[PDB]
């Protein structure tokens, strides 16, 4: 649960990165990874 | 583009109302919905 709250901070710190990029690789990546904790963040 | 601002922009909102609910069935709906935004912003 603390668990799901380093998901979705981190998530977040994540689709920060990609709007700052949106304002390529790096953004796909960041996108990717976000996913990521999102799909932890859901199975947890 | 401004598409994948709207998409991020929003995915923020929600991946911060998944946050407070952490601290049920919405925190289930904000994640699930966030992923989405994610997909278009990612195929965007």
């Amino acid at each position: 649960e603390e668990l799901l709250k380093q998901a979705l901070q981190q998530a977040q710190q994540l689709l920060q990165q990609a709007q700052e990029l949106a304002k390529e690789e790096l953004l796909k990546q960041a996108l990717q990874q976000a996913q990521q904790l999102l799909q932890q963040a859901q199975e947890l």
